């Protein structure tokens, strides 16, 4: 797997003995913790040492061992498939440290993890909810109605933040137009808001993006008309000071402003865009977690998304495509400030539209393009053949941050294209 | 200015009593802090939970609240417009909060906020001083004059910072040859420097792109030739160790070969480089800012500069233009660590020289773009219209660092590109 | 000319104000001898430890620090050791010599003699990878990697244990041509803990063949693919923390050729970039151990070409000769950081933009972001002679290990460059 699930450990002193303790998660503080799994997942155990004498942990009926860990912070991951259901001790190899102490066991439980129930609304825009390709037609007047809510949502499972977004997901509504087009932006900013909202366009020329027309009140209503004069995949995000806390919180969303032509025709269209979020309380904390403004200016996030939560593109909105079909993903980052090396590993870009540049030609054969907080790419590919595709930011330290996405694609394990084997 | 007045509150216990603290700027460890504004500012208040009970601050007469914030550093930032004069409560409306002394005033004073007189030299560069096109003309030999100066520099209102520079300016002179030309380049390090200085261009072919031959005790003098082969805008630096530390103290600037044709004709050009300053207080605090070398080689800056100082471009020397004209940016970035994701906030770049390729065929239509450090672009835009259009690092926590600048262009708040209400 | 550097911190040991050594041959040492080598350029770092005023001054040099006032306040001042012999680095600041605040600066003749190693040379030669496929049809091509866990050469008395393939990093440089049939054998050596994978950014299909390629110790997998796409592709190991097995070295590029072949050029070089996340800071001497929580929060001590410190300065230099046209294939295996790749004192000829073999070059280029799984091909003319400087130009990762050299014979002066004026 792709999403493994994780198990840190540090070794010290508790309950009179020498011991394993758990590291966030399920299992923060718990002596010896219990590490509960199921059936054929892909587990990893993070071995940190805590107080500096000599440790592994080792589970034999896996051939699982991490390396010997000797000075303080020293670290060793390894991994293992769970394909073998009941107990299992995990354990420290190093003379005497077992009798100290140093065990607990593995449970490997039969049938698949149950999703926890949420306890918040799910903000995690669909990455098939956008408009398709715009017939060929004249040029008009397009009327967009965005909302400003502030709401509770499902960061994690377990754990719960409060969004700031356009029409209560991340990202925003996906708006599609055609270059010449007059929009007539509508920005209704909800009565339960404690902030004043806005929208700053990448594709509207004049004061702010519109920012400057769009400052809203909770409870209020302003208008802006502004003429799409430039085709490009643009992002937009609220633009309310502090405006990194506004798009930390979700509020950013992609415009298309289609060339004359159309974009290239394709089988399949996906809508994506990586952020940050800035948390008092590492990853896998659960409960309410909160801002953590000293991160936030310093640039020390704890959550790296996709589509607003950890699991949005893997657990709760997956992509979903058929062998033989050209797709296309529009992705942006609205960061606030990281800059994705995006990537689809077992893909590579047929075309990636350089910087958003939708009137110069694409670039060929690319494995993986930087995109800035923002700005935004197209990518297309053809799925010549099946399999779970996965899109990441390749600084893959972000895996560990909640940054994965799967792309399902069903067809047979071997082909002429990949197979297990020679030929 | 839309600029936003910004103060930091921290919840905690003192004077015997549950209180805000300031937090840096002219409020640092005040407890229940006078928060002074000006009529028509636009107000940013940061609440940093510092004991670990529930706060929020309240304004009532602006409608203006902060999120409850529960947990030790949970935060939560609002901001207003202060349209009203006079004095307002901020408090937190948490039972008895407000009793116990988590209560302080806001005062909206009327009229214009002054500046601070300065206390050390103005070292922004203008983004107006460069060479306008070289006229069509022969390759020739070129004589260039640089001298190393490290000086006191106003690095923010009320905070000085001892800059090393290319002629006692951030960033250095703009140098503009043809391709084909010879550069004779004398290298001056002051009398008054302690270390030696040194230039690598990066549009030399040769040794350290001639930091070799420039290494310069002070009050000496060192020349070396160099043929311009390749057209490009090449970001020039100092190239004496540390060199991340000549680069963050201010020497860098930006050589342009222009290929034989000259650079499409554009109305108005100007000068844009953006770095880093690593300092051993926070970003906001007053007085003489020192270099802290656990920061620089860690890349944990406290400022992100427009051409040398907090203000450069929006209160010192902001860029001004007029509806009509095609402008030319050329932007670069010293660093030395961090790449900028390059915008203005407004308007669309109508050309991006993509990795700085002056022989390469432009992108058109980019909303943003990526520079490294030791990079350099070049953008071009139509002013359709009036506005002032903000320069940013789309990493845009780097905005709360000293990251902005200004280009004003005077015309009518509505006209049919962009107007309030629905269209007519 | 790659600078000998010492951090000095200030502060209170043996009942006198001194100077305290930080890291390398003088952690925590007081007032400590600082032996530098004829010719050499010295870097000393000065950083306030207790908060008094201090500056650190060599007479015979004329060399001296910046006053540092506060606590943490730094300067760092340099000097070519030009004169052997003994020189005194003191505080001039009032009474603070007489309160304790000297030591000397030792310059002895002759070069400095390299550390004898301790653990196996892991750096891979920049020139170690096949030359340009001759023209010829698409074809079979069975490539054989093995996975082995190793303690290598981190920095010259520090070493590390290293995951690669075929024993250096980066990994093997994989050549072929568009169409190819590629049979991938991977062999996980007995000696391994981990299980190994490897995904190809140039494969199409589950994990770019990771999902095809776990292998456990002492086992073996074999994945057919096709390439399909011609592009310069890095290629890593798959298996999780794939950040700790990319840190750890398990990085590599896949050149799938065009139709055509690439332009053709007189020499050509294999580079790539990583990090390293140790417990202990750079330069810390001994085993150096992985640090879990610098590297899930992006904090590196190691900013490494090719596996090690001096990779590309010392052990494996990059050669060449005036006139030739160079190529150098350059990748980020990461797992993080984004390159401002950049060769000091030459401008890129050629730049093939995201690693994009079918698009049009970028030309008369300085410098070029390349992302981690990401990679480019750059090309230049040797005009003239010189060490030419490899760096990524967030040049504070020059003080982490980050510097190549490509050395090329020829005069100091010439029409191109040169000392006086013309
Ligand atoms: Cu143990
Ligand atoms: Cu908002
Ligand atoms: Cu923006
Ligand atoms: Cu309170
Ligand atoms: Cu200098
Ligand atoms: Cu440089
Ligand atoms: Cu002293
Ligand atoms: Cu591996
Ligand atoms: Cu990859």
């Amino acid at each position: 797997s792709h999403a493994p699930v994780v198990f840190t450990l540090r070794t010290g002193i508790a309950e009179g003995r020498m011991v394993y303790i758990g590291v966030g998660g399920d299992i923060d503080r718990q002596v010896n913790p219990k590490l509960v799994v199921h059936e054929g997942e892909t587990v990893q155990i993070n071995l940190i040492n805590g107080e500096g004498a000599q440790h592994d942990a080792v589970i034999d009926q896996y051939a699982a061992r991490s390396a010997i860990v000797s000075g303080k912070n020293a670290s060793s991951t390894f991994s293992f498939i769970a394909s073998k259901v009941g107990q299992f001790d995990y354990y420290c190899s190093l003379p005497g440290h077992r009798q100290a102490g140093m065990q607990g066991v593995l449970q490997v439980v039969p049938g698949n993890r149950a999703e926890m129930p949420s306890t918040a609304a799910d903000i995690t825009r669909d990455p098939a909810d956008l408009p398709g390709p715009i017939g060929a037609r004249q040029a008009k007047t397009v009327r967009i109605d965005l909302e400003t809510v502030e709401l509770k949502g499902q960061l994690d499972d377990k754990t719960t933040y409060t969004y700031w977004t356009f029409n209560g997901k991340v990202p925003g509504p996906f708006l599609r137009v055609r270059v010449g087009d007059t929009v007539e932006l509508h920005l209704k900013n909800a009565k339960d808001s404690l902030m004043i909202h806005s929208v700053d366009f990448h594709g509207a020329t004049g004061p702010g993006g519109a920012a400057a027309y769009t400052q809203t009140d909770p409870g209020a209503e302003t208008v802006v008309t502004f003429k799409a004069l430039v085709p490009g995949i643009f992002v937009y995000h609220c633009a309310t000071p502090s405006v990194p806390n506004h798009i930390t919180n979700g509020m950013y969303g992609l415009l298309l402003v289609e060339p004359e032509g159309g974009l290239p025709q394709v089988d399949r269209e996906f809508y994506v865009m990586q952020g940050e979020i800035y948390t008092v309380k590492p990853f896998g904390t659960s409960g309410e977690q909160e801002m953590d403004y000293e991160k936030l200016i310093s640039e020390k996030p704890e959550y790296f998304l996709f589509n607003g939560s950890v699991g949005a593109l893997t657990r709760t909105h997956p992509l979903y495509a058929n062998v033989g079909e050209t797709v296309r993903i529009f992705f942006g980052v609205g960061g606030p400030n990281f800059t994705s090396s995006f990537h689809v590993i077992g893909e590579i870009f047929d075309h990636v539209y350089a910087l958003g540049s939708v009137t110069s030609p694409p670039l060929t054969g690319v494995q993986t393009v930087s995109v800035p907080p923002g700005g935004a790419t197209i990518v297309d590919f053809k799925l010549d053949r099946g399999g779970r595709y996965v899109l990441v930011d390749h600084a893959l330290s972000r895996l560990d941050h909640g940054l994965v996405g799967f792309l399902n694609v069903d067809g047979p394990k071997n082909d002429a294209i990949m197979h297990e084997g020679p030929p």
